[PDB]
Formats: C-alpha cells, structure tokens, sequence
C-alpha cells in the first residue's frame, strides 16, 4: 500500500497550498499584537520564536509562541521531574510577577492574558482563554490561532538534558554543540492537585531545526540523488495518530496521545537509522513501516524517553495507563495489517 500512503502525502500538500492565505490573516494579527505587547514594560522584549500546525489534518488550527527573554534566571527542579521547574532570578521588569522569591506563572498569565484581551476588543478578532497554550484567537469564519507564552533563557541548557539529543552519530557532535549554545523556553505549565507555578521546558525550535535540516548529507533532498523520506515519515505518523484520535473522540482511550509522542518516536528512529541510504525516497513503504514499528514497541514496552530529556519517560503509567496504550498498539497494529483504511 505504498502508493497509498503518496496519496495521503498529496492530499495533505494540497491542503497546504490552499492555506497561505490563512496564514496571511495569522500573522498581520500577530504582528499587530506582538506591537502593542512591546509598549508594556514587563513585555518590552517579547518577539516571535521562529507559526506550526499541531494537527497536520487542521489547517485552519494555527500554534504561535511569543517568546520573551528572561535574563540572569536561575532554576529550581520541581519534585524531581527532570522537566518542571521554578523560575528564580539571580539579580527586574518582571519583579511585578514575583511570589516570593519565584516568578508566577498564574501572573504572568494573568497579565499576558489581559493585553492580548485588549487588542482584540479593539480589532472582526475574537478571543478565548484556554497555562500553555494561554489563549485561542478566532480569526475571521474559522481561523484559531493558540499563543503559548514561553520564557528565553541564553543560559546553560539545564542538567536533566546532558545526556539527551544524541544526534552525534546523525547530525554530527559539531551539530549538537551549536544546538546546545542557542537558548532554551520554558513555558507556564502546572505539574501534578496541581503545582501551579512551574514552568516545563521547551526545545521546539530545535526540533524545528532538526526537522528541516535532518540528513546526514547537508544537501539531502536538495538534489534527485538525494531525496530521503525522513519528513514524509514524520507526518505519515501524525496524520495516522490524529485519524485514530477523531475515530476514537468518544473513548477515554487515546486522549492523552498527542503529536509530541509521535513526533519524540521519530527522533529516536533517526538515531537508530543515521545514514540518509536508510531513508530513500522510493523506500517510503519500509521506512514508514518502521517508524509505526518502533512506535508500537515504545507503547508496549511503556518506554518512550524525552529526546532531550532521557530521564523523563512520556510512556510512564504515572501518565498513561496500560490500558491507553494497550488499545492504540491494537487500533495501529489493524490499521497496519488492512493497509491503513483509516487514511481514507
Ligand atoms: C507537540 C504537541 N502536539 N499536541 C497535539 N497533538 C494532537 C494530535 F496529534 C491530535 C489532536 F486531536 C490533538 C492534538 S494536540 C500538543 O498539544 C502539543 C503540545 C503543545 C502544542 C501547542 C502549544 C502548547 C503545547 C504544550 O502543551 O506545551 C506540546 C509541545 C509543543 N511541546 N510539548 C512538550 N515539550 C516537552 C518538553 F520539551 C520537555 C518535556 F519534558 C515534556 C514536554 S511536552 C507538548 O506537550
Ligand atoms: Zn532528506
């Protein structure tokens, strides 16, 4: 069923072509209020990071993050979570945010919050709250855009990623260095009540990074000799992941999957296959295979470690429970044997 899985990838081009203009519409909203963000003193260094579509089958469901640098932080891990952590500054236009010692992510929300209700009640753009993402704007008939607040820090990568985007025989040790020299993100994000003024890390621009600029050849695909089917992979396994999840909308069962899982699983399989003579083109058929192979063996096995973060396992039963992953190893594995009907 090869070719089937072309056709997949051609509709879903085609559903990119026709979307430009939305994203139009996207970024003049933006720009607008990434504007009048930077007229507030707590905000003055607030910018874009890079838009990304969380659902490749949404093209209409846009994801924007507002980064703002946070000089001199200091960080205290949560609770031992590798991931979750307080947000302390060393020596301050954020001090208005300060609960104690510790940065509020419930105020700062609160403030971002309240701007971007604002601009919107100035501007046909509607609003509605959602910590990360922090609000969703309606744009014209059917345009959402999700606007994640996310903290920069030009600092040291913390401690639970030193072991973590083992990329040195894919993307070369010269690579992760200068990955490990650009800034990391952390976004408001409670942590089991709930923590509620942690902020999780977020390495989404590397991710970006490594995506676009994946092979071990730097002009992969940049030529016919070299067209590899790496990024094909990728959205193959997450328009797998979002059918599955619309079929199944009304069970508990797949709820707390998401893109991420799907996404960490394909980083973990260009590692375990660094060559670009592993990825052909004309493979497309094997290659996706293995990559929904190595993704089944994550959900039944329960081990799927952060790609920076290896201590932190995604598949933990802390998080998800068995009998989640024991029903989407079987819902793919009889996707898998009939051909994927679910594409269509
Ligand atoms: C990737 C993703 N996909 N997805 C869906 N996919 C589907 C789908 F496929 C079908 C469907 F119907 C619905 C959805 S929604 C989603 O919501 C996300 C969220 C996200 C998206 C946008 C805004 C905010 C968030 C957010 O919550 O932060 C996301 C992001 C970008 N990063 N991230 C993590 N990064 C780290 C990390 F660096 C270290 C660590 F230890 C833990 C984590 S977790 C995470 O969880
Ligand atoms: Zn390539």
């Amino acid at each position: 069923g090869a070719s089937k899985l072309r056709a997949v990838l051609e509709k879903l081009k085609l559903s990119r072509d026709d979307i430009s203009t939305a994203a139009g519409m996207v970024k003049g909203v933006v720009d607008h209020l990434l504007l009048r963000l930077k007229c507030d003193s707590a905000f003055r260094g607030v910018g874009l990071l890079n838009y990304e579509h969380v659902k490749i089958s949404a093209p209409n469901e846009f994801d924007v993050m507002f980064k703002l640098e946070v000089p001199r932080i200091q960080l205290e891990e949560y609770s031992n979570t590798r991931a979750y952590y307080f947000v302390k500054f060393k020596r301050n236009p954020l001090s208005q945010f300060l609960e104690g010692e510790i940065l509020s992510a419930s105020k700062m929300l609160s403030k971002f919050r309240k701007i971007i209700k604002e601009e919107i009640n100035d501007i046909d753009v509607i609003m509605k709250r959602k910590g990360s993402p922090a609000v969703t704007l309606l744009i014209s008939e059917k345009i959402s855009v999700d606007i994640t607040l996310a903290l920069e820090s030009k600092s040291s990568w913390p401690a639970s990623t030193q072991e973590g985007l083992r990329i040195q025989n894919w993307l070369s040790a010269k690579v992760r260095k200068q990955l490990r020299l650009k800034p990391f993100y952390l976004v408001p994000k409670h942590a089991k009540g709930f923590q509620e003024e942690t902020w999780r890390l977020s390495f989404s621009h590397i991710e970006k990074e490594i995506l676009n600029n994946h092979g071990k050849s730097k002009t992969c695909c940049e030529n016919k000799e070299e067209k590899c089917c790496r990024k094909d992979c990728l959205k193959l396994m997450k328009y797998l992941l979002e059918q599955l999840k619309e079929r199944f909308k009304d069970k508990k069962h797949l709820d707390k999957f998401s893109s991420y899982h799907v996404k960490t699983a394909f980083f973990h399989v260009c590692t375990q296959n660094p060559q670009d003579s592993q990825w052909d083109r004309k493979d497309l058929g094997l290659c996706f295979d293995n990559c929904v192979t190595y993704f089944l063996q994550c959900l039944r096995t329960e081990k799927l470690e952060n790609y920076f973060i290896p201590e932190f396992n995604l598949f933990s039963s802390n998080l998800i429970d068995k009998r989640s992953k024991e029903f989407l190893t079987k819902q793919i594995e009889y996707e898998r044997n009939n051909e994927f009907p679910v594409f269509d």
